[PDB]
């Protein structure tokens, strides 16, 4: 009826839903079937084939963990949006699902777009999505055209869904655009939904519906609005309560924000996802306690999705690679996803993003080096030919006189390489790939704080892939995620000192499985 | 002892000075006869065999410009100190002269340490110098036991010089040990001179002494401590008047200074020489009007000398090698100086320095690039073997969105180079040698005032020599100087775009000349 919150869904059959998989299926595999592996992880999620972006639909449910995500199943580059799907019992073994979702419906016929899952009063789960449109009936140049849509699983292993439309309508008028993405929580006895939005004034928003049956929405107020004009877009928006050290809830709002211009060290990627800290009272705005902070200071990073399992939120990101040249897209796929992370709040009050408890049973070994000392600048191998493997080291920052100190990965014979490393003129540890011979390059430094570096001690936790790094600053404090593509031959890491010595009280590597996604995979 | 400065000088020979020069000449042509010349400079001042230091007796004298430096002739670490010497009529093509002091008086016994080369009223040029003892008669572990001396050259090409012995004692009680490195200038009626001090409560210190005859001095005060207690000791004191285009002089006061700690990118090497801006009524104290600046922001620099001619300063500096390993020092030598620079104040107020401009006659040829476009993160290749050469590019800030850009050089097959780049993330020039196969590495990163951020455009001047790069960025402004120790084969030099595009609007890549210095008749290029 033009209530932008229809009182019944609006569901709008135009395609073969099942034919449409099947077509997407065969492109997925027309892409697996030429897929070269040389940078393909190990233990991260990415497609069989082809390109992936925005993890969606992120739950535990009837026994598995289940991760879906945005996919284009008939190249490497961004296209009609699809979901793919992999489940796993254990976080450690994962299997390849079918194709969840391809567009079907009027409302999302240019795209089935970001979505999550969340389980209702009953035990039952239910997906909410947004379906993508054109605004000009043709491609990106006329902007987005965007609504929010549900679904209803039709069996406990989510293989396949029931679609039942669109729940929230756009008011054209009302919008610049972009609408969408959507999360799902109850709060108390009432559910609410979120979703980003930018203004009539193109100023980037999250707005509040509440539902009483999940369905039928009504809108309650803008949740929060960006205090940087240039933001724009607000999207994949994030919003949970986090337990303090002293017991006491607080709500962490997320978002990939649009727009910022990149200052000093910050806001340095294309679109940057991040987090404040503060107050709700539940059906009110949220109120800010802190600055904008990122989830994460590395390369690649973005959209990430967070979910509730028993007390515990955990997030994933996808590893976006934004900036050209982009060389895994070559090679049948583009895109990976980070391990999953646990959201806690810290002993300073700040976010803590961890690696969840599960990734220490990615572990074949323990290679203990003990302490190790250089004492002037040099180098020493930690590794000859390292493909998939993470590294543990704490660096003794008051006794070590280096300038810069740390760990080159993927060090490769003809001197490329990508160097994690603590820089002491700045106080920061750093992601330089000024080195590599293959992919943009730059730098990406996270902030220490003034009690993290008067504590005279710093941990590493390092995960190297065969595309990829992501360094754990001080159990997740802070994490930089980045594309690494090591150019061919052995892999080495070294252990290095630049103009100074360098005390590391503890130095760990640990061989990494294969989370079983590559399938059968050589040396 | 409140008379230490002597109406007429105290001269002590203990050694035969001509034959202390023929045993340091035999030193230094057995070094060089041997020497490997893989990063020996092609167009900066070395020693031909040995190790050396801060340039000393800088001056233009009788239609010769002069540089001599500090110089162990029989290795190539520190040791006993002797002033070598080269000249040129032309800064470009110079000869090797004899080496000029050795130690042989009593107060100087242990080296002759550094020192200037001032003209005097009649037109005649006098040499100051610091006279070396240990305090305790035989090392460094009672500390140092300085005092001031005076010389004459014995003819118009200064081949040679006659000492005339101590004009200026050491009040031990007052000062703790350092007492060194002097400067004498005239100021109306009155000729002045500084020198280095570590006060008795070991506060880094500069006095000021008068003369009407330049023999006789006569204490007046402290003309600068240094506001920094951890500062001890301002070695290689400098003081001169700069003028800008707008007819204003200011006084700009230079120091090597020991005992500063390291602070973000400030102060980063074991020692630290740089300059205030301010004023100076004469026989006063320095009042400075800026905090302490860097003269030059990279790796290797220190002991600058700065001496005027003709309403021009000019300064060199020992591009010093502080830190572990100093891969040269297996070579046959240590150490080399600086392109000469100007001292000229900028449109901001603050002290620049070009290199002069006879450097331009260093340029063999040009090969004009045009303007060159990366559309995003790659490199072009501007050399595949680049030994001894000068690049000039502008780079358009404005248009290029790489988050990191400049050159890299010695740029071998191994995969080792330094990179010069300006970094959009800290608003700075780099120079990072973290990619070099020898010597330490580390990065130095020189401040742009918010107003050259803003700028539509960045500068840069790069030398690479055989074993250093000089970094000058908008034409002098800051300066970075480091040792790069090459690795063998083709040494390519690469323009280097990360994260996004580079547009130079200007490149020019210039083969450098000899300056003659490294001519050795035992190395057959044959
Ligand atoms: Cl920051
Ligand atoms: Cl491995
Ligand atoms: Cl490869
Ligand atoms: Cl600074
Ligand atoms: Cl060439
Ligand atoms: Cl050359």
């Amino acid at each position: 009826m033009t209530d932008f919150t229809p009182e019944t869904p609006v569901l709008t059959p135009i395609r073969d839903h099942a034919a449409e998989l099947a077509k997407a299926e065969a492109g997925v595999a027309e892409m697996a079937a030429k897929r070269n592996n040389r940078w393909y992880p190990k233990y991260h999620i990415a497609s069989n084939g082809g390109w992936i972006n925005d993890p969606n639909g992120l739950c535990f449910y009837k026994g598995r963990w289940h991760v879906f995500y945005q996919l284009h199943p008939y190249g490497t580059q961004w296209g009609p949006m699809h979901w793919g799907h992999v489940s796993s019992t254990d976080m450690l073994n994962w299997k390849r699902e079918p194709i969840m979702f391809a567009p079907s419906l009027e409302q999302e016929k240019d795209g089935v777009f970001s979505g999550s899952a969340v389980i209702d009063d009953n035990g039952d789960l239910r997906f909410y999505y947004t379906g993508h449109r054109w605004a000009n009936g043709h491609d990106n140049t006329g902007g987005d055209w965007q609504v929010q849509m549900t679904a209803l699983p039709d069996n406990d292993e989510l293989t396949s869904a029931t679609k039942q439309g669109m729940i929230i309508d756009c008011p054209t008028d009302k919008v610049d655009h972009h609408y969408r993405d959507p999360k799902v929580w109850k709060t108390g006895d009432t559910w609410y939904m979120t979703f980003g939005v930018s203004s009539a004034d193109k100023r980037g928003q999250m707005w509040l519906f509440s539902s009483k049956d999940m369905v039928r929405w009504e809108y309650e107020r803008v949740l929060f609005q960006h205090p940087d004009p240039d933001v724009f877009m607000l999207e994949c928006p994030d919003f949970s309560p986090i337990k303090d050290k002293d017991g006491n809830e607080k709500w962490v709002i997320g978002f990939s924000a649009m727009g910022s211009k990149p200052s000093g060290f910050m806001n340095r990627n294309v679109s940057n996802a991040g987090y404040m800290i503060g107050t709700w009272e539940p059906g009110g705005e949220f109120k800010p306690e802190t600055e904008f902070r990122l989830w994460d200071c590395g390369h690649n990073y973005y959209a990430p999705q967070s979910f509730n399992v028993d007390g515990r939120q955990i997030v994933y990101g996808w590893m976006s690679p934004f900036v050209q040249p982009i060389p895994m897209e070559d090679d049948g796929w583009c895109g990976q996803l980070t391990l999953p992370r646990e959201i806690t709040l810290g002993d300073d009050g700040d976010v803590v993003t961890a690696p969840v408890a599960e990734m220490e049973g990615l572990r074949e070994d323990t290679l203990d080096h003990g302490s190790v000392t250089l004492d002037m600048d040099g180098e020493q191998i930690i590794a000859d030919d390292a493909e998939a493997v993470e590294i543990e080291m704490t660096i003794d920052l008051a006794a070590s006189t280096a300038e810069r100190a740390g760990l080159k990965i993927h060090a490769t014979e003809d001197g490329a390489y990508t160097y994690v490393a603590y820089d002491g003129q700045i106080g920061r540890v750093v992601v330089d790939r000024q080195a590599m011979a293959n992919g943009d390059r730059g730098y990406r430094a996270a902030p220490l704080t003034d009690a993290e570096l008067a504590s005279g001690k710093l941990d590493l936790r390092v995960f190297v892939d065969r595309g990829s790094v992501e360094v754990y600053v001080n159990g997740g404090h802070q994490v930089l995620s980045s594309y690494s593509y090591a150019s061919e031959g052995p892999r080495a890491i070294k252990l290095v000192a630049e103009s100074g010595s360098l005390k590391v009280d503890s130095l760990k590597l640990h061989h990494m499985k294969s989370i079983g996604l590559e399938l059968e995979h050589h040396h």
